[PDB]
């Protein structure tokens, strides 16, 4: 199997870092192309052993699975450039937020019939092999292509198939999720610093607390409210802190965030289709 | 130290999580663990019973059984325990208090009445030790030999992060990583509600939000970059993420988490001043 | 067994009505006294068959179990009024919010030693036999007294023993709780009316919704968050309504309420201990 | 002799099947449930015949509950519309879905379908549901009476005009979730003031149940019952004040309104 | 004079109770009809709307606003020259009513009014507008009949939706305020029964003061508040919550909804 990346941004580096750390891909079996060959991420890939080239056509010719790791508004221009170079062996995997399978297939179909397209939403934690990935299969993605992509993406985190009409909501939850967590961890650390902890120790403790709680939930058959109840001793410090969260509408803010991200994702695609 | 006996006074959530973590790490055999509780009809008690942990209603037997003795009872019960088993403390014992707010000097004062130089360690840990990803800090008491702290850190590092701190930091650690898991559980419930509002099935929404949090936290622990920089790397210009971050800022999301750490730390200090009275 | 009520107000009527509906006591075996024999509760008690008298001493002499259903600050004047009339057979059951076992025992002990005192916190839904009652036992309240107490009060709702130091918080939750629900049901009916429902129907539907939800939780081994998860279909009407509750800090308001009730209960006793 | 079927085996189908069996109005073997992916070990232990095929449930049943997500109703109706017989009563439990849209789809197969629309809720599982129904064009006077007797066995039930069901959805349909949220928060409050969690949850739920039963059995306004519990200067009126200061009442009006408005939106999307 | 009511809800009961208490009409000269079947007063009843029409000279339409067009088409052919039709329905225009009734007989005599429930204690607040064929004697007879149970004055029809938001919905604003003022009295230690009576008397007394005064309500507010005193402290916490803006919001919200409802009726 030969994997290629169109784009050499953060997600291209993240996935190639995870894939090779997982030992599922030899770094030299991965080719990446960038329009800005002086990127910080392009220099990192060259050290890993990832083959590099400025021409997207080189990436198409050298790969079987083809990740589109470009900005959403760049997808149509990439598809126009490489469309005549797609062969029957290709699986085209768009990672762009919002961009639909139908729009990709329509562009590629003008060149050759029956493009094999898969759409996915992943996130940056694939770089430490703890990503969250969903994918949906296009019209001509044979039953094997989805299972192949799930095997590949499972090596860097959780991965499952969804209906495509859920991917915008997933984007608002696990696609944007890490940024919510980085904000929360920065603020939790400021809280620790306010109460007298050194900054380095506060970041470590807050981050370990979030990782541990999330692992607990994933490994538990209990509701998050039940796990919350087990932390909060009657009259104790935790339930006092939980109350001030509630007084600020903490829960509503995170609902607001998933909603706003999902709505914007739909808007960006409506702008694309217009 | 695979011949050491560990005892828990208290058989609640913290005793169970530490006992599960320790045996899951395979650093202690479950039958080498004894726990004592005044209420035996607790769910955690039946759990400990099935693990193979020895259960007893008498704190004295836990003391005679143990080398390391965790005090995993509610903070205001600690002085009652110290009076009960203080005459049973022997030279071999290391007493590890897990009670929020209770000071090393308050423990050493009660125990020194019975026999001098009690070996006392105060720690603050959290429930994720049950999946070996806890966050533990400890402070060493007056007669806690350098070897006792090193033993303590070796033991608690088997179930997550562990480091020594000065004792005057522990109340603030309590508000951050002690209470921290409940902030995350609340956030994960809410994020899952957000996914459900936007059309996702609950089970999938819970899993995605939890995986997102775990992945982000691991990224930061493995990164040499500021969390603000990692946040910047996620936010595409004009995109969905920066739109979501704006609505969090408009609600004072950052300030609420600062409020929580402060409120928990302050309450922890209050609990000790009520005991001190 | 003969039961007495010092005070003939809402709580005495509620308990007496539930007891006689449960069939654990005949109405003629209940005596109630009140400093004001013109209340609507007194007229309802008379029609029920309850004996009514203006003299608290008559109630003490009639009864085996003696409930103190007066306002909290009236208790010290009651205990001084009838302390010398307390006999060995009496179990004194204080229903007054805040008033501690120690304060009652201290005033009664000046007359005869070893008064049998129970402190309880109940609520008005005992009148339909669905109350929430907790009780704590005094120093001389033998094991049979609490067991008898729990048997009597279990006939009109949930009843369990607690440590006394929990009762002020219970007062904030189940003691004041019915008022929180009456407010909620008034508001839910207003929302139904805003959206086009007749008032009478909106009140019936909202009350039925709250009753069934509460019974579901009581009969389930599942967390209330899981039950909430079960009713909220993805993208649906319920999760949209829950969002607007969260945006107003709905959860925090109810936490505020239990806290404020409990704190006030503590303040009231501190003022009494000062007097 | 009446046979009941369920197209969908979700929360609502399980809840109605559980309440109906607890009520003894239906033997569990007279109940069939169908789902694309299945609660399977639950209903089989309960005695409910299960099957993956919707046509089997139609062929087995006299009364046919449609307990699928609202946007799945058109695909169900087109799948089994040709299997509907004269004996069938079709009871839609989907939120927002109109009688006229069900009758329109079914009338393409056979004239005069007997359609009833209802809005019920999950406490039917403990036989304390709140149910309203509206009768369709060809639902004879007998069908609404039969539906009301069946659903009255698992809680409150009454006929309404169909134009009220979206509002009912926002009140008693979504209501239980408002209650579970409140009970979780009331228990947090008890825990903050020192109660064990288990006991706090029990006391809060009992208080809610008792208050609701009081109102249902009382000839008085809920504000009068609220007055009767708040003694002057006491703990309750202090607690009521902090609820008023947060706009507690307005939040519950907001919820009923938001649920009703969404229910209308869900149908306007299906009609489009 | 013969007075009839179509609809038998709160408004019909309020007006009938006020009219008889005022002594302008004997109860037996009044007839009310309703589909959902006052009798103790002596007011004749019937389920048929045509009977009320054939009995009455003045015909009050106290039905819900969305039922008015159904009533007009039901009784339109029985409207006769002697009839004055008085619509109490919120929002419903004189022109919509006259258009309905003119398809049966020309020049219907139509009056539109906005009253409120305190007519039952003869302290209502009523405004009315006269239709195209309401001879000037019909407005005078209307103001005469309605002044016996409260304030009554003629207005241009385009003000009635605003009036509805002020004095039509206003009693509900007051009942909410009186319930809350009572909760305040109870919080501060008063018995509930006494707190209700004191708050209501305070509100009644201040309203009457303003009505019998030539002074601005701010001037009367100044006369109550002594410097540094309890009242001015209380007014501050009202201002801090934006109390004034809430009542403006209420009048506006009610007026706007009244217009929405009529716009839905027109379409
Ligand atoms: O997700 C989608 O839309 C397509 C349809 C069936 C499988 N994948
Ligand atoms: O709630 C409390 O008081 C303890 C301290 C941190 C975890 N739980
Ligand atoms: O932090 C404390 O209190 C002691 C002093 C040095 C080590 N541990
Ligand atoms: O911000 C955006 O548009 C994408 C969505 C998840 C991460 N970046
Ligand atoms: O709770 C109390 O005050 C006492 C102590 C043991 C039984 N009742
Ligand atoms: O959320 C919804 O759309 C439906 C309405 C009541 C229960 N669930
Ligand atoms: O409620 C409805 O819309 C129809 C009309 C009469 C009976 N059911
Ligand atoms: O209002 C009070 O003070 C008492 C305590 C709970 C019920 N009523
Ligand atoms: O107020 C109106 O609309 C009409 C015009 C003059 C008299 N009545
Ligand atoms: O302002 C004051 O202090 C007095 C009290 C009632 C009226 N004015």
């Amino acid at each position: 199997m030969s994997v290629g990346f169109i784009g050499a941004g953060q997600l291209a580096f993240a996935l190639a870092k995870g894939f090779t750390a997982a030992g599922v891909l030899a770094a030299h079996k991965i080719m990446a192309s960038s329009p800005d060959m002086d990127l910080a991420t392009v220099s990192a890939l060259r050290k890993m052993g990832v083959k590099l080239t400025p021409h997207n056509k080189e990436t198409v010719q050298h790969s079987d699975v083809l990740f589109l790791a470009v900005k959403p508004h760049i997808i149509p221009f990439i598809l126009d450039e490489i469309g005549a170079d797609i062969e029957d062996r290709h699986i085209v995997v768009s990672c762009a937020a919002g961009v639909t399978i139908s729009s990709i297939e329509k562009k590629l179909s003008a060149f050759r019939p029956a493009p094999r397209v898969i759409r996915c939403m992943t996130n940056t934690p694939v770089v430490v092999r703890e990503g969250a990935t969903v994918y949906a299969t296009g019209t001509h993605a044979q039953v094997e292509d989805g299972r192949l992509m799930e095997q590949l993406l499972s090596s860097v985190g959780f991965c499952t198939e969804v209906e495509e009409d859920l991917i915008d909501a997933v984007t608002g939850l696990s696609g944007s999720g890490p940024a919510y967590a980085f904000t929360a961890l920065d603020a939790l650390a400021d809280g620790g610093v306010k109460m007298g902890l050194p900054r380095r120790l506060a970041v470590r403790l807050g981050a370990q607390a979030l990782l541990g709680a999330a692992k607990m939930l994933l490994h538990s058959e209990q509701h998050p409210g039940q796990l919350k109840d087990n932390v909060s001793s009657p009259g104790g410090a935790t339930i006092h802190a939980l109350h001030v969260l509630e007084s600020g509408g903490f829960r509503s803010l995170l609902i607001n965030a998933v909603e706003a991200s999902c709505i914007r994702t739909r808007e960006l695609q409506s702008m694309a289709d217009q």
